[PDB]
């Protein structure tokens, strides 16, 4: 006798699991047993992942009910799981979503010259150096502290929250309250900080004194810089570490990005589209009784989206393995969502891995590991997979 069968299937983040294609083959839709207990249908199929993502009677917003089949533990107030509902119901998704374009004066400025700081900080020290900690997650923190208009020297303690705020969980962590409620403290003090003009928060900070807005509660405006800043933190300098690794096991490609910088837009989108950074699928709950191919989703029920199921569908993309070019369907894939809840700064995060890997290479042509591939630390138990170190030489 066997268990039923367990999520995720592993931590790593640089090879896509044999089990991922057997399911997606034999079973696209399935049932597994989440870390909290609860089963959850795991969706592995380009088909069946846009269909559920297409369909809002698999609501993410419900996935905070008490009582609902869990993914892992909430680490926030369970109102901000609907986080873009409350943004939209206040008649703030426009503000926001101008606020964190790339396209602002002298940002993709600051990107280049920040990324070449760190880059040149890096050289000056010697190899080995760490992508991670001393290069793609500072400059994941230093674009957004620019972006939400808040001190840089703010985002250190910020970012210290993420390696709890972004755990995936069991059980409830204490952890994660302290640090909810000191941050949101501290996003509440930027908007009555009178210095604060500029950047999402400076944004905020006028609505929340424009007369069409004076209901928009305090609070809502303060979990705003909370989680963007924490989402976007972690997701671009997740997915650039990442990345950074997908490029460096890949030197041909690395070579051509190198010598032909232009195509790192395009590499870029396949770089995105064979990331493993999200360590879990989407989770949804039913609302109705759907069919999801040869399954009928109950109401109440958990669903997961994974999204390398998605991405690594030789049916929507074949040779899925290979990063290519010229590929007729560059941007249809799932590393971003899709529908209601596709994510609102996916040009940001495209933007900050395009100028990270343009000044990596121009700096660094000769990057490599320093260490065995198997050697990277894969971190366990968390909304992610990132190594703990990405140890580089040149
Ligand atoms: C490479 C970088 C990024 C990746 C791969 C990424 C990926 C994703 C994915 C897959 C979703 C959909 C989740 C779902 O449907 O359950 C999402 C949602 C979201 N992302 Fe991103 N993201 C990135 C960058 C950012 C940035 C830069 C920000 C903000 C500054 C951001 C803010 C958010 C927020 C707030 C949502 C929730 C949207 C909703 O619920 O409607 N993301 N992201
Ligand atoms: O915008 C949101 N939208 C939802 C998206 C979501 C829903 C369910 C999940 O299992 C994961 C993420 C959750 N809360 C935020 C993302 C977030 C989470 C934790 C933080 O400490 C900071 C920012």
């Amino acid at each position: 006798a066997t268990v039923l069968l367990e999520v995720p299937f592993s931590a790593r983040g640089d090879r896509i699991p044999d089990a991922v294609a057997e399911l997606r083959t034999r079973e696209p839709i399935r049932k597994v047993r989440t870390i909290t207990g609860a089963e959850a249908w795991l969706v592995s199929s380009y088909a069946l992942c846009t269909q559920v993502l297409e369909d809002r009677r698999f609501s993410m917003k419900e996935t905070a009910a008490a009582g609902a089949p869990r993914l892992n533990a909430l680490t926030v107030p369970p109102e901000v799981v609907n986080n873009m509902g409350n943004i939209a119901d206040a008649g703030l998704r426009k503000a926001v979503m101008k606020a964190i374009t790339p396209k602002a004066p002298g940002l993709e400025q600051f990107l280049r010259d920040t990324a070449n700081s760190l880059l040149d900080n890096l050289i000056t020290e010697g190899a080995p150096a760490d992508l991670r900690n001393d290069f793609a997650d500072p400059l994941a923190t230093a674009l957004h502290c620019k972006v939400l208009g808040i001190p840089q020297e703010d985002g250190p303690k910020l970012f210290r929250s993420l390696s709890i705020a972004f755990m995936s969980s069991a059980d409830p962590i204490p952890a994660a309250k302290i640090n909810w409620d000191r941050d949101i403290e501290y996003m509440a003090g930027i908007l009555e900080n009178p210095n604060i003009t500029t950047g999402l928060m400076g944004e905020l900070s006028r609505l929340r004194k424009d007369p069409a807005y004076s209901h928009v509660s305090d609070e809502l405006f303060a979990t705003i810089g909370v989680t963007f800043f924490g989402a976007g933190v972690i997701s671009t300098g997740s997915f650039l570490t990442t990345a950074l690794i997908s490029l460096i096991q890949r030197p041909q490609l690395r070579n051509l990005l190198h010598e032909k910088p232009e195509l790192i837009p395009a590499g870029v989108e396949e770089l995105l589209r064979i990331n493993l950074s999200f360590a879990d699928g989407l989770p949804r709950l039913a609302t109705a009784d759907i069919q999801v191919g040869d399954v009928l989703v109950r109401k109440g029920e958990l669903v997961l989206v994974l999204l390398e199921g998605a991405n690594f569908d030789p049916e929507h993309f074949p040779n899925p393995g290979s990063i290519e070019l010229d590929r007729p369907n560059p941007t249809s894939h799932l590393a971003f969502g899709r529908g209601q809840h596709f994510c609102p700064g996916s040009a940001l995060g495209r933007r900050h891995a395009q100028i990270g890997i343009e000044a990596l290479l121009k700096k660094m042509p000769g990057v490599d590991l320093a260490v065995p591939i198997d050697q990277l630390v894969w971190r366990t138990r968390f909304q992610r997979r990132i190594p703990e170190r990405l140890p580089v030489l040149w």
